[PDB]
């Protein structure tokens, strides 16, 4: 019955093509992964076409908590190994042009920082107030996180293999469903997707990133 | 100028007592640091009586990185060190945490305050944490505001003098736009919500004034 309310947003493979082109067009999308894992729906952004108003709704109407997916490669390249001994790595900042590193415009200037294919580790100061996660190799063919989730759908899409999530929040603190993902959707002109659209889609076009 | 904005809320002694008997009285309040640090406006409540509708408005209001201020002893007892060795305003983040048992994802409100109270029970045990999470323990200097002129040492100080447990969260107040809110939306707020505004300045005059060593 998830499949049946997300109807509205076509079918499995139509529900993929929409969120990538979404993504192409710089906009972003909402995606869930699987009904029995964390049944969280969370907006997706592409970095490189990553704005301040984009970043600003983010922190309005999601945990707060936004995270950073990157590659292994570029987190490696970043030297940002876990914080502990989810693939959470240390904190990081910007260390130039910016302030306290809270504001919208402080954090996509550090995601900007960190996805630079160019980057190097001294670019970031740690700790700080964006959460870089490392995507599992093999994306959600291997693990079916948001995390992997994110990265594939920018790789799918031809674009710059980073991209930043968070989870979406209903006004009284709990996490959104499904209802209410979708009509956040609508009213954002954002394509809702699940993970196991994503898995199926990568299958059914022999998909290897 | 702050000074006179602020003093509809009362002389610098009376802030401290209205937001002393706030947090008594299970409130929330606002405090700003100094205008040439960090400039910045966070909610603070009590760890004590903390509810999930709180916690609900710092995440709608505020950055959504709510953290919990400790002092250095009970981030000890919980096995929880400084984040990064060689931190590069040299704020004290450990690694984040989550409740083991009783939450799911841990980012609902409910289940960040499930954390934050397992995490300040003065009993608490290491292994009452997962980490990493999504709840951001700072650990307080020893001396308070006399020894670090932060909203990490207000947070404990204001709980030590209002007689609570040595445990608050913050979260810095955020403008709809993402920019981070000024001394007049802050006081906005503070109107709008019931909350007393005061500043560290404030604090620290109050805790030399009435020789509150703690
Ligand atoms: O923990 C999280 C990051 O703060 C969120 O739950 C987010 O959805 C990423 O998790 P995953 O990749 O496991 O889906
Ligand atoms: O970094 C922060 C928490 O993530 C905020 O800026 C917080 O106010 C830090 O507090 P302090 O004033 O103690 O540095």
């Amino acid at each position: 019955n998830q499949s049946s309310l997300l109807a509205e947003f076509g079918d499995p493979i139509t529900r993929v093509e929409n969120a990538l082109q979404a993504l192409r067009e710089g906009r972003g999308v909402l995606l869930l992964d699987d009904e029995d894992r964390e049944n969280e729906g969370d907006i997706i952004y592409a970095v490189e076409s990553l704005t301040t108003a984009q970043m600003a709704l983010m922190i309005r109407e999601c945990s707060g908590i936004v995270c950073l997916c990157l590659t292994e490669a570029q987190a490696d390249r970043l030297a940002l190994p876990p914080m502990v001994v989810t693939a959470f790595t240390v904190s990081i900042e910007a260390k130039h042009g910016v302030t306290t590193g809270v504001s919208a415009q402080d954090r996509v200037t550090t995601i900007k920082t960190a996805a630079n294919p160019q980057a190097k580790p001294e670019d970031l100061a740690r700790p700080g107030h964006v959460f870089p996660l490392r995507a599992r190799a093999g994306g959600v063919l291997a693990r079916r996180g948001h995390t992997e989730g994110t990265v594939d759908l920018m790789q799918m899409a031809g674009l710059q293999p980073a991209g930043v999530l968070c989870e979406l929040t209903n006004p009284d603190g709990s996490m959104a469903k499904t209802p209410e993902i979708i009509e956040f959707g609508k009213l954002h002109n954002m394509p809702v997707l699940t993970i196991e659209d994503m898995v199926q889609y990568r299958i059914q076009f022999d998909l290897k990133l």
